[PDB]
């Protein structure tokens, strides 16, 4: 009878990744509305794909006009303009250069997979660099040089509160990038898959400088370097794309989620050379349908028109303060970290240990969700809050989310092992 | 301010072009695509099957807007939505169904076929797979998956082994069994209408018979419905004609009206077996989801499977007459509003005529008419217009393809070579 019954009875487990029972039948800016009608401020953003969050007026106007008047429904057979348009409007934000072009997709799934195997035909090096506890997506393809494909290379990620091998610099993981290329045939690797920002390692900020050295590495053995974009592209960082952080630009960018702004779309931007080497290969029905790109175009067009990197930068400060702020009343708080509106939170089992809090993290989302609170936890061992809302998100909503939070932390031990044991999370 | 179509080669990559003709469109309006410059093409494709309600149709536009006004959410992975649940139970309540299936909910098929895959190995441990030479499941790494037994398709038009029946073809089944550990084959992949294969509709019974076999030996039956499915056949499902019902079926294409979205129908058991298991972000998200319900509203509302059935007779009705006019056209198929017309050197030796297939949807393409061809050899034209397709739309359509069969000779090899099509 109620929604979230009729869910279980409906709909397959295979792709649940349920951690309560929220369960929706509206939304409103960064509220999303539940069957009874109770409001909750939504700290995830669907993982970040609401952008814009909820009946956003430009999304909403965009994808209307598209539905009433389609340009067909398809790039595969067709040229049409809502995806011309976005395609050069993401080629514009683009530097460079360049001789680069458009892939379209419905996820950053279906995107990393295209990005690898054009990578592997245009070149022939089939090789490919990735970090551990990577997540580039849920399809064969795309899952082969994702975190646990023949010739994957993976290296540990700067992680500065867990070092590799206790070195803050990281220069004990690019001595291992070394020796693990020397152990591989000159030129066999023709691919280096970064996120500048770890998601499911657990929203990880890279130690500074170490990207571009990487990169310099990479470039200097031919490696193409792929930048996956996709949890904390456009404007999420507190920039137009996170590796303006980093001081170097990623010679592929693959971009998701939040692009649509609620809708399927993925991206990438890759050199003409690597795009142009095949036709008819990499191809589903309605990529690129003008719906999607519409909505796409909305959100290009909001990120600029509100300065929206610059809005994620200010309520990403406003965030983190908050956030500071409960880890000087709350001992589990060990860390916390983020760009923009992208922000970790993990929690501990002692602060010096730096043990995970598994259970705690599990007994905190359910309880701020029971309080009014959407947020998920991410990460290896479990512990790591994941703040990535709606862009659009207000002080007032933030404000709030923080006393939500605060409440949750109190409260956390109401909160029975048997409740926790109903949902299975990852 | 330069032409739509050249802008596009310069932005877009090759990658996932599938082009034939310089097709630039701006608008859509029924069945009706809207070139830059303000022609109208009639669109017999409908973007290869995808724009099953047409352009601009006015449930497809109310349920979006409604939906983008008001979205629940943006997922089904980390939370149930009500539009999303809401359209599982009406696909369930369509297939017979109840309380042993359920729904998984994808972009396109290719990620419906892939997780349909992956949830059978790993809810039964047997990895093995039967699918035919020729199928199409898809375009990604999972989905060109399928260790494999690759059989003909039974095409009544080019036989198996001189075996018109297709009886050689549950031969050949049964040996490749026989010759591989009893309970190593999971699941068996059909088309119930081979469409890359050239819209080839098997003989009476086949498809009936391979069911039994497979059950016989504890084999799944998937059937991949992405292009023929939900009315398109002229019933709602196209295993109705086929007297068997599968274990799973895939749903795409035409289920999201425009928007991408995708379907598995499985055994609860398949889907159970695991979670966080095959999942995307966007996957069951409300728009989509709006956008499916106002499909199957639709598809009931307006009868559009007995439309189907009705425009489709009429279709190829008209076809037949042109077979009268042209000898190239050798056998007309199909079922409802999904037609092949495959063209031919000589009726006898049934031989491709491939060369002129490219020059006739060029020439069509030049008239006002949207069609493309498929096929191992590139010789069918492949007839997959809006369910909602106008009894007009498809004499006006008819005249179009007759003048585009006279006027051949009008298109050039070197502006065949232009376009780098399959
Ligand atoms: C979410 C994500 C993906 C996959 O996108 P889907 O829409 O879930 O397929 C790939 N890479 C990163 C870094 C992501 O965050
Ligand atoms: C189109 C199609 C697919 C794949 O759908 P995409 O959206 O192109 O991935 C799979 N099977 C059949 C029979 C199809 O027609
Ligand atoms: O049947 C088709 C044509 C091949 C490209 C994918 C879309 N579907
Ligand atoms: O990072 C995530 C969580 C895993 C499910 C896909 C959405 N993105």
């Amino acid at each position: 009878k109620a929604l979230y019954d009729r869910d279980g009875a409906a709909i397959g487990n295979l792709q649940k990744l349920r951690f309560f029972p929220l369960a929706i039948s509206g939304g409103r800016g960064a509220r999303l509305i539940e069957e009874n009608g109770r409001e909750l401020i939504d700290l995830s953003g669907a993982w970040g794909a609401a952008s814009l969050g909820y009946g956003h007026p430009a999304i909403v106007a965009a994808v209307s006009a598209a539905a009433a008047n389609p340009a067909g429904a398809t790039i595969l057979s067709a040229s049409n303009a809502p995806a011309v348009t976005l395609a050069e409007r993401l080629l514009a934000s683009f530097p460079g250069e360049g001789t680069h072009k458009i892939w379209f997709g419905h996820s950053g799934s279906d995107a990393n997979e295209a990005a690898y195997r054009a990578i592997v035909k245009a070149t022939g090096r089939s090789g490919v660099i990735a970090f551990a506890g990577a997540y580039h997506g849920c399809t064969v393809g795309s899952m082969a040089f994702s975190g646990h494909a023949d010739g994957l290379i993976l290296l540990p990620y700067p992680d500065p509160y867990r070092p590799y091998r206790n070195d803050p610099t990281g220069d004990a993981i690019l001595t291992l990038l070394t020796e693990k290329l020397a152990a591989v045939p000159a030129g066999s690797i023709g691919a280096a898959f970064i996120e500048p920002i770890q998601s499911d390692g657990g929203l990880i900020v890279p130690p500074d400088g170490f990207l571009r050295k990487f990169a310099d590495i990479c470039r200097a053995h031919g490696i193409l370097v792929v930048c996956d974009e996709v949890k904390v592209g456009l404007a999420r960082s507190g920039r137009l794309h996170c590796f303006e952080h980093e001081g170097f630009v990623p010679d592929i960018l693959v971009l998701g989620k939040g692009l649509g702004g609620g809708l399927p779309l993925s991206a990438v931007i890759a050199p003409a050379e690597i795009l142009d080497c095949a036709s008819a290969f990499a191809m589903q029905t309605l990529h690129g349908n003008p719906i999607s790109a519409a909505a796409g175009l909305a959100v290009l067009e909001t990120i600029d028109r509100d300065d929206l990197p610059a809005m994620a930068e200010r309520k990403g400060r406003l965030l983190r303060d908050g956030l500071s702020e409960l880890a000087k009343r709350h001992p589990l708080i060990g860390d916390i970290r983020g760009r923009g509106l992208a922000c970790g939170m993990e929690l501990v089992c002692d602060r010096q240990s730096r043990e995970p809090a598994r259970a705690e993290t599990a007994k905190l989302i359910y309880r701020a969700y029971q309080l009014g609170l959407v947020v998920y936890y991410v990460g290896m061992n479990g512990n790591v809050l994941e703040f990535t809302p709606p862009l659009t998100i207000t002080e007032t909503d933030i404000h709030k989310a923080l006393d939500l939070l605060d409440r949750a932390f109190s409260e956390l031990s109401a909160v029975s092992n048997e409740e926790i044991a109903q949902f299975a999370g990852w």
